[PDB]
């Protein structure tokens, strides 16, 4: 029989979307069809999250991808922990241990840690949006302490598109006084761009000042106007395009024509995409896993009311959340492993920097060891350190 | 979100009720389609929302001020989650402004059997910079906890 | 646009746009920085003609 999940996309996921189709025709098996029904939405409304979830659980679904916010989050973790639903998903990874909630996009929190322990930073501005908890923030002040670090936090994502120009020119104005010459950017792509642009109409992409793009998309924003000046900049890289599963991959993305899958004729997959591609490749060994296994499932002859009185538990979600979390499949962004919660485990992010040449690959982050260097013991095997023959 | 429907399907006028930094975007949005007028004693909302009233007035003004009024510029703050951090980010922008030197530690997070274990690393960490000004926002059960 | 995207208009470097229509390519991208620009006009727009 075929499989009905749900699909909870935004109204401006485009791309998302296009590689939610792509690994629909790809994974699919003779066996089982992983028929969605896909709506349509904001993921600022509770409103309408509440509205859909509920057409969705009305109309019989074994399992629903979606996206969330923060105006989100506490819709979903509380109904999926409810109506024991499961739920694969694309964005960031909830600061607790919730039921029924597949997190794909993994962690960056002691990588982050990690990084500015690799340079020996001290004094920083931090520059963050809310926009995606603020858990970064939290931990990267609970370190702060014992680790003596001077953070200057600012929140930034408040700012209107019509007093762009003036706050940020009044931003680093101040960063300017207390001689800030490391930033870091915990953002997403349409508010990175935005301050790289401004640090660079104010001119402060120079040598000295260093900044870190904490996203897992490094290489997903315009960073080819900050490419030159002596601004190192670093970041984070989950989608390795050095790599068989993802250069295959890149072949038939970029020759997909821009009316059937917009926004995918291109070279350079978003990260937030790529891991919709790998989502549907956990769901589809599951739901194979299901199966496998002899468990055969039925969803209900009415599924009920989400708002009954009251909503009842149904067992048969219980093989399937711990179908979806026993999931040791390879995707576009490597290992994909889950704990008995669903967030990811022995998971592999790439540290990046940014040379003249371009983006510079020279370490990984791992859950297991540490932020391990990959090779280059010294920039072409220099420095050597001397031999002083003296006496 | 299950016990809002029943207020409006038993046809309420307006609701008043509490909300918790977890419900806040479950109500907001609500109130905001519905026009449930919605009156509250929780914590103020961070921005604008239609259709909710807060009787929790602010604290971010006074707590700026009170600030300014002992001449601070070097000291803790120990939060709680529970509120959202709606005033850590006040005093943590004004920082830059003053040149405060704010030392802002999650402590809400610790749960019952861990208390004395991780109080103890808690006021270690002030012990670093020897740090004698502290703010306690939290609420009356957690900060009698750290009293 | 290079001396932008490379960063030499920092304080410091000094330039002069010797045309007679300083004010007509786009000098609010390099409006900031540091980089005192100079010039020459001939059509003072502070004029009743």
């Amino acid at each position: 029989n075929s499989i009905q999940i749900g699909g909870l996309f935004p109204r401006g996921a485009d791309q998302e979307y296009s590689a939610f189709r792509v690994g629909m025709v790809q994974f699919s098996t003779s066996e089982f069809r992983l028929t969605p029904h896909i709506d349509n939405l904001e993921v600022a409304n509770s409103f309408a999250v509440t509205n859909a979830f509920c057409s969705q659980f009305s109309r019989g679904v074994y399992a629903i991808f979606g996206f969330y916010d923060k105006k989100s989050v506490n819709t979903i973790t509380s109904f999926c922990g409810t109506l024991h639903v499961s739920f694969i998903t694309p964005s960031f990874p909830t600061d607790g241990t919730h039921p029924f909630v597949i997190q794909m996009r993994p962690d960056l929190k002691g990588a982050l840690l990690s990084l500015i322990e690799y340079y020996q930073w001290d004094k920083f501005a931090y520059l963050y949006d809310s926009d995606r908890g603020l858990s970064t923030l939290q931990a990267v002040l609970d370190s702060a302490a014992e680790k003596k670090w001077q953070v200057t936090a600012i929140n930034v994502g408040n700012i209107n598109n019509d007093k762009k120009d003036e706050t940020y020119r009044s931003l680093f104005q101040d960063l300017e006084l207390k001689k800030e010459r490391r930033v870091i950017l915990d953002c997403e792509r349409d508010k990175v761009n935005d301050i790289v642009d401004q640090v660079i109409t104010i001119g402060k992409h120079v040598k000295g000042y260093h900044y870190i793009i904490a996203n897992l998309g490094f290489t997903d924003g315009d960073l080819l106007k900050i490419q030159f000046g002596g601004a190192e900049v670093s970041g984070f890289q989950i989608v390795d395009y050095d790599d068989s599963l993802v250069s295959k991959f890149i072949e038939r993305w970029s020759t997909l024509e821009e009316k059937e899958y917009p926004g995918a004729h291109t070279a350079t997959i978003k990260y937030t995409s790529a891991l919709t591609y790998d989502a549907v490749q956990v769901m589809t060994e599951a739901f194979r896993n299901l199966r496998k296994q002899r468990i055969e499932i039925s969803r209900r002859g009415n599924a009920g009311d989400c708002l009954a009185n009251p909503a009842v538990p149904w067992g048969q979600g219980v093989e399937i959340e711990r179908a979806l979390k026993q999931v040791q499949v390879e995707g576009l962004s490597g290992n994909i492993k889950f704990d008995q919660n669903g967030k990811r485990i022995n998971y592999t992010i790439n540290i990046m920097e940014l040379k003249t040449n371009g983006p510079r690959k020279i370490g990984y982050w791992s859950e297991v060891d540490k932020m391990v260097l990959t090779e280059d013991d010294t920039s072409g095997l220099e420095q050597k350190t001397v031999v002083v023959t003296t006496i």
